[PDB]
């Protein structure tokens, strides 16, 4: 929900096995991308689309964090490492992570109003990228798989508390 905060005590584990809390990423805007590692339908589209917009916007790990995270609780460190290498993701400025436990996962998906359901051997789920302020406040949602540059620029400006002086609020 726009304006609500993602809990900072959520524990994530990156594809190198480095454990951290979401609060540890405070201080820069955060771009969050829920996927799952065995997702052959929408998730390659989302990630490939991000790969083609992120370089326009700035440098991951400097201007903002990019966090691809898996929502499949069966995904292991092996799985996310495979995903990282698959898409040539650097793993530091742009991380691929899993939630440490199901509580970390629940909490994260609950905050961003994300729900998934079974469809045979895969999941039915929304296509969404979430943009957080440096304080973990949800500032924008960008839906779909066909991203445009302007929508990301606008989202990052909102994340930084910019782009608002055209209006009295």
């Amino acid at each position: 929900s726009l304006g609500t905060y993602v809990p900072g005590d959520i524990t994530l584990v990156d594809s190198y096995g480095n454990e951290f809390q979401l609060k540890n990423l405070k201080g820069k805007p955060i771009i969050l991308s829920p996927i799952y590692t065995h997702c052959r339908a929408a998730c390659p589209l989302i990630t490939k689309s991000l790969l083609k917009v992120i370089p326009k916007l700035g440098t991951p790990g400097k201007d903002f964090w990019v966090i691809t995270f898996t929502f499949d609780p069966k995904d292991t460190l092996e799985d996310i490492k495979r995903f990282q290498k698959e898409y040539g993701i650097d793993g530091k400025g742009w991380k691929v992570v899993k939630a440490k436990t199901s509580e970390d996962l629940f909490k994260l998906l609950d905050a961003i109003d994300f729900r998934f359901m079974t469809a045979g051997n895969d999941f039915i789920h929304p296509n969404v990228v979430v943009v957080l302020s440096p304080e973990l406040q949800i500032k924008d949602y960008i839906y779909g798989v066909n991203y445009n540059y302007l929508e990301f620029v606008n989202a990052l400006r909102l994340a930084r508390g910019e782009g608002h002086h055209h209006h009295h609020h």
